Formats: C-alpha cells, sequence, structure tokens
RNA sequence: GUUGGUUCUAUUUCUAGGACCUGAUUAAUAGGGACGGUCGGGGGCAUCAGUAUUCAAUUGUC
C-alpha cells in the first residue's frame, strides 16, 4: 500500500527520500520489504541511480532467497549497466576506504574469534 | 564437532565468508585394584620389663 502511495505521489525529493529509505532498509522481513521496494521501483535508472547502492551490495536459506532477490534485481538498460558499473567501482572505493581506516587503526585475536566461536 | 589475510556496516562502535598453525554392551552374591574405620600370640628390626635359674661378691648362724 505504501508503494501504490509512493508511485500516485516535492516529487523527486519524496523518491529520493523513498530510494535512501530502500538503502537504509538493505531481518527476513526487512529483505523482503528491500526487494518488495526495489521491485516498486523497476525512466528506468535515472530515478534509479540512488536506489541500487545496496540491491548490488547484495549481487543461510534467507541468504539463497537473498540471492535469488539479487538475480531478480538484476535481471529487472544501457545507461542502468553505466550506472551499475559505476556503482561497483564506487562500492569497491568504499572497500578501499574502509581498508584504509582499519590499515590506519593497526582485534587481533578477535579478528579469529568469531570463527573460532562459530565452528 | 592452536596463526595470518578477504569484503559488509550505519549512526570508532560493530560486523560476513577460506586456508593453515583425538572412538562407542551389562557391571555377576566371577575377579583383581583403590579408599575408610579397623582387627589379629601374623611377620622383621630396634627398645623396655619381669621374677626365676646359674655365677660372683658382702654378710649371718652351726
Amino acid at each position: 500500500n505504501i508503494s501504490i502511495l509512493w508511485k500516485e505521489q516535492t516529487g523527486e525529493d519524496l523518491k529520493y527520500t523513498t530510494a535512501i529509505d530502500y538503502m537504509v532498509t538493505r531481518g527476513i522481513i526487512r529483505s523482503d520489504e528491500h526487494r518488495m521496494d526495489s521491485f516498486m521501483s523497476k525512466a528506468l535508472l535515472v530515478q534509479v541511480l540512488d536506489e541500487d547502492e545496496v540491491i548490488a551490495e547484495g549481487e543461510y536459506l534467507e541468504t539463497y532467497y537473498s540471492r535469488a532477490v539479487d538475480e531478480e534485481q538484476e535481471e529487472l538498460l544501457e545507461d542502468k549497466l553505466q550506472v551499475s558499473d559505476f556503482t561497483k567501482i564506487y562500492t569497491a572505493v568504499k572497500q578501499t576506504v574502509l581498508e584504509r581506516r582499519k590499515e590506519r587503526r593497526s582485534a587481533d585475536k578477535k579478528l579469529r574469534k568469531h570463527a573460532r566461536s562459530r565452528e
């Protein structure tokens, strides 16, 4: 119903607010809500530039369903593929920024305590 | 059922996946073993005691 109201709807500002809310969303219920909001969002990419910031990041039966959701978001385009490649480079840049923060900070045994406590 | 490295996280918190750095019935009014308080002219060594016996000394009496 809220996606129906968002399609019925500061138009571009509220659309960016909805895309920011979907990125803040993206446990199984919230992940299904994120896939539903991405399906309600999918111009084809000129409004969806600021909406694939997390749906491509996800591209454990809930994890298998999330992988099916990522395949659904990838199937459902030249400008969209260009924005997706730029967003992949931006996620690589964010990984570089997090790695730079970690390398400047350097949980030595705590970096393996999670795996030693999991198995 | 003991190390190092990868990526994902929003208001440094706090996070997800690799490698690599010891086997399986019951517990007999069968058994041996441990433990507890014991028990016995049981044994070995060391020690203590007894009054006899023998010997010696000192006497006493015939």
